[PDB]
């Protein structure tokens, strides 16, 4: 749980999990994904109901599951949850398309 290494493909579908939120059900919590170069780092929420065509839905256990991860939404994603202790847990997932940039930012 740090930093793994996940290879996707343009249209493909992945998931992701967060470690913190184990199958319980969708808790307070906050989803953050960087993708692009630097303007195309979007905010993900626990409430995807809808928008999952566009972009992604979020699991009930906190995860986070997309129908298709295209090559803009290529780079890191990362995931924070709370727990009853008052710790907060950390969770960084690394994600790699088909097609690449070419030159790093």
């Amino acid at each position: 749980g740090s930093a793994q290494n996940i290879t996707a493909r343009i249209g493909e579908p992945l998931v992701l999990k967060c470690k913190g939120a184990p199958k319980k059900p969708p808790q307070r919590l906050e989803w953050k994904l960087n993708t692009g170069r630097t303007e195309a780092w979007k905010v993900l929420s626990p409430q995807g109901g809808g928008p999952w065509d566009s972009v992604a839905r979020v699991l009930p256990n906190g995860s986070l599951f997309l129908p298709a991860v295209g090559i803009q939404d290529e780079g890191i994603f990362r995931c924070q949850a709370m727990n009853r202790n008052g710790k907060e847990t950390k969770s960084n997932y690394r994600v790699r398309v088909y097609q690449i940039p070419g030159k790093p930012e």
